[PDB]
């Protein structure tokens, strides 16, 4: 028995303030240093469990366990994807190009048509969550949806390239209640060189881990 | 505008009897034709809606046809995993070898230990569910989990390479309440060659989806 | 401390095999012997270990153990609804009459429109759960809702007069994957005289429970 | 037939600024004329569905209007407890006395071993959700339990007598992440006087409900 690798909490790809005015420094701060890292700390809690347990030391409820690991696991690898697929303002924002632009002129009808769908779904998440732009594995094509808390409609197989996160602690000191606007904003910090980059790795791999 | 390319209704890898008598014919007639059938009816039927909204032609309530799309999706995902994760008893069942038996022995200790928890797992699945084995792209190492429905409790990332699906329907005709006897001769008719090389492609491709090179 | 009053499985209000050719005996036994009572040992034992704690012996997971009571509480509370909401055929079935049909037709337009809507209610529950004939303490008028497994869309205040159990044990052995032809023929053992006693009460206790 | 009942948004019981320090104003403000209010339009935006649904101009998905009348319903029953739940220092605060500070003995061996548990409740929720006090009418007993959402977990019979909102928009704009000290300072707010009144209803009307004798 090998004692599991630990998560780590990543730095971000740019300074706390590097959002604004998009996002104030404020919520980059306490979004990465203290709720990232919950469940960063939360995932390797859960392992560490397992491993008591597999090693005769502790008695555990393995569904709760598996619970506590799923959303903090989940937590985790969105936030991975998240901080990323933003950037200051300039490398961050306007319209894509390459093949996710194809995929979503083929797809959405275009990228006003895309942006409008992907704002709905975002907007409209009941609770916290994220909208989520995927990559699906079993036709090789784009995909919008919802996930509840980290880990609730989120299904195997797809890929997520693109992630808003929408819970509150995301947008509410600077948004308050309006999520709407958090939404139109952040629009504006897009890295869309990072989406292109993720797409690129799906196309090439997603499949085979499918196709068996 | 193209819009989407639909879901099918995968064939067996093997007859309906073939997993007898660890899995009855009837269920797994039951089990394909009607309940793997209607998420792949569903996944599109979400689809539909989607295009049509995007052609100006009806507004959708984006929210309640995503979790459509999600449940729907995530059944018939699932299920292209499930069937080919078993085999006729011969080809299925026994211990591993192999990169899996390796990842089982670091991760958990052994084959024993594994079964034990793997095995509990998918018993204390609340309400209907899966049992699930899945590769982590952030660490290359074996994870256990529990989804429930299809789409509760699954995470990003993960690649599920066995599951063992705990939806009454794949049991009660045979078993009845008796989940616990369904896992346990569930195991007779585990393919470990599809669980390997889903786990070698896991190996070659899951970590660059995410962590980019 | 006083140790919790144990919850206990109430019998049937008629024999294994009153309810047939409807709902099958094989079904009633097994429905009753083992789920809903597992759903009784599922409450008290989550209460047992609340007492533990309490009792300062042990630490527990508080989120894991009330989502435990929360899952089998909600089965048991549910299921002592259930058997008594049928009743053999005679007995049960047919149209009802009283304050049920008279609340029936000022908030759904009539029995045909409001089994409809039930009977879609409970036929499109997505995984297992309960179709929901409720009244509703702020206004004093019928709703209906889903339920799923037995914990889930459930809300404060509305209070169950009528359920009808879509659990695949509830019918999978007799109506297989037809949960429909399940649906429509356990119209014929409802028990309107005990749908239209909850009613009776909650039109009197319901309100001034909330509204203070 | 008859078009349903609207549910109205209650004004606030005090002031806006009446919990301070403990919940500041533009935290009440927020919470109730804008999330509280969303509760209300969308119970009534599904009911209105429904009765379209009902005269036959519409056909609906039932499951998705259904979902939005139960988290809508939810939001806005629960937040009409919560509000009288609470009362400006001195009113608000302390210990409880009565019938309430009885069965709290009963149940959790006294007050604090009750506070401790209530706290740990509501402090771990996962994700936004409540801590609720609860009265069970098939033992006439206190219960504490944990809802997500506002319609997760929650079940029938139950009778909700004091609850504590952990939604973020509850408190971040005052403890940003620090939920566990919203918590501890919440209590100085509670409203027992009215979490007495609720119990002493409860106790009259709760069990009675669900009995036929």
């Amino acid at each position: 028995m090998v004692s599991f690798k630990r998560y780590e909490l990543p730095p971000l790809p740019y300074n706390y303030n590097a959002l604004e005015p998009y996002i104030i420094e404020e919520i980059m701060k306490l979004h990465h240093q203290k709720h990232h890292n919950t469940y960063v700390k939360g995932a390797n809690a859960a392992l560490e469990k397992i491993e008591k347990h597999l090693k005769g030391e502790i008695q555990i409820d393995v569904r709760a366990v598996m619970r506590d690991f799923s959303f903090n696991y989940a937590g985790h690898i969105m936030h991975t994807i998240f901080w990323p697929n933003m950037a200051p303002p300039g490398k961050g924002g306007g319209t894509p190009g390459g093949r996710v632009a194809d995929l979503i002129e083929k797809q959405f009808g275009g990228f006003e048509k895309f942006k409008a769908l992907f704002s709905a779904a975002a907007k409209t998440v009941e609770g916290v969550g994220w909208g989520v732009l995927a990559f699906d594995p079993l036709t090789e094509e784009l995909r919008i949806l919802q996930v509840e808390k980290h880990n609730v409609l989120m299904t195997a197989g797809l890929v997520p390239i693109l992630v808003i996160d929408v819970w509150e602690h995301a947008y509410y000191l600077q948004y308050k209640n309006d999520r709407g606007s958090y939404v139109e904003n952040w629009w504006n910090v897009v890295n869309w060189d990072d989406v292109e980059k993720r797409l690129e790795q799906a196309l090439n791999n997603a499949k085979p881990l499918y196709l068996l």
